[PDB]
């Protein structure tokens, strides 16, 4: 591991976000902000809020400076300016950047997520107001020599943590600007980033336990795959969602679980230690790799696909809620998928990498993997086109 100075600066959960400290202003300002490949805005709390125990003061920073325009993201609502930004356990850098300060919002800040802002690190394509909005990353890379690169470690528990135990738990990695070979074991296996805006990939296979889902692959891309860290669940498109639900319930059927167990809307558990991994099926992503008619798969676990919940007794029970849910906004591998690997976000050669997580959750029998190569046809019709 190269990269020490950054390796454990995450905190958080896959529920709540993974956020890493920042400091805005001068002098700095500290501030928790929410680790999000999903979005492209850098946006802080910047007044008076009930689940907000800290915020932004511009009128306290003498590097602020007013872009006199606002900012409508639905929900949040901010002021546009640009301050001093660093990152305490990061590259040792302090850069000028776009920064969104919310001054409305409306179920944004999750109360205990011990987050204050956001930190947006895709692409402009997808910047509120527009593409002129630099994003954070982008001015990082502009105004020093850090790599056009960053490298994600999201590390689930495995259990629930309490309000005391998520404060003083170190939740992950972001490597700025590098990988760190510590942080994961086996090889790293790339995939095209499709188009730059959201980090899109292309699926071209799913099983359920080798078992082939057997859908048309444009299925699995409608209208999009992305690689969200902002999104909790395992999101896939409608039909894909019910095939592979179906094909999950077949595979765990030696136990039934009620309707609203499979809704992600309400949680099972099992006495202390006693729940039934082996039961349920891994699930296999192929994605199209960097070698025509190449692809390469990830293969997760349940420990990762159902998410820890503190039971509603607060009992002894391990209890857990389905962590895939359908969409209708194209497949989402949010934090729980992401929470089995280490993910490379290759922006400079265009590409995500994925490799076994260090800190991955499994069993004595099953383990989370990234395998390859698997020979694959037809790989660019998989992607969807409106
Ligand atoms: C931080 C986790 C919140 C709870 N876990 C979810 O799964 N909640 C649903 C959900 C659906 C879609 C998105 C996509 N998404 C983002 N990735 N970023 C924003 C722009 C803001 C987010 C971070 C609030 C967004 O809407 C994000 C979250």
């Amino acid at each position: 591991g190269s990269f020490v100075e950054m390796v454990d600066n995450l905190r958080g959960k896959s529920g709540q976000g993974y956020y890493v400290e920042m400091t805005v202003g001068s002098p700095p300002q500290t501030l928790n902000i929410l680790v999000d490949t999903g979005s492209s805005n850098f946006a802080v709390g910047a007044a008076p809020h009930p689940f907000l125990h800290r915020y932004y003061q511009r009128q306290l920073s003498s590097t602020y400076r007013d872009l006199r325009k606002g900012v409508y993201v639905p929900k949040w609502e901010g002021e546009l300016g640009t301050d001093l930004v660093s990152i305490p356990h990061g590259p040792n850098v302090t850069v000028r950047a776009n920064i969104a300060a919310i001054t409305e919002s409306d179920k944004f800040f999750i109360n205990g997520s011990n987050w204050e802002g956001i930190l947006g690190l895709a692409y402009a394509e997808i910047a509120r107001p527009d593409d002129s909005l630099e994003p954070f990353f982008d001015s990082l890379v502009k105004q020093t020599h850090v790599p056009n690169l960053f490298s994600l470690q999201l590390c689930g528990a495995g259990f629930p943590l309490n309000q005391s135990e998520v404060l003083a738990s170190v939740g992950g990695s972001m490597i700025i600007g590098g990988i760190d070979h510590s942080l994961y074991t086996g090889s790293l296996w790339y995939t095209p980033i499709r188009r730059e805006w959201y980090y899109e990939v292309i699926i071209v296979r799913v099983e359920i336990n080798g078992q082939d889902l057997k859908m048309d692959c444009k299925e699995y891309n409608y209208d999009k795959s992305i690689v969200d860290s902002g999104t909790t669940n395992l999101r896939l498109p409608k039909k894909v969602f019910e095939a592979a639900v179906k094909s999950i319930k077949a595979a765990s059927s030696t136990e039934k679980f009620p309707d609203g167990f499979w809704l992600g809307e309400q949680l099972v558990c099992w006495q202390a230690g006693t729940t039934p991994w082996n039961i349920f099926p891994v699930i296999s992503l192929y994605l199209m790799g960097e070698v025509t008619n190449q692809s390469f798969r990830i293969t997760i676990l349940p420990q990762q696909y159902l998410r820890p919940v503190e039971d509603v007794a607060t009992s002894q029970d391990d209890c857990y809620k389905f962590a895939i849910s359908q969409s209708s906004t194209g497949t989402v591998m949010g934090a729980v998928i992401m929470e089995g690997f280490y993910v490379v976000f290759d922006r400079a050669r265009k590409r995500i990498g994925f490799a076994v997580s260090a800190c991955h959750v499994h069993d004595e029998f099953r383990t989370a993997a990234v395998e390859g190569p698997f020979v694959t046809l037809d790989m660019e019709d998989c992607g969807y086109n409106i």
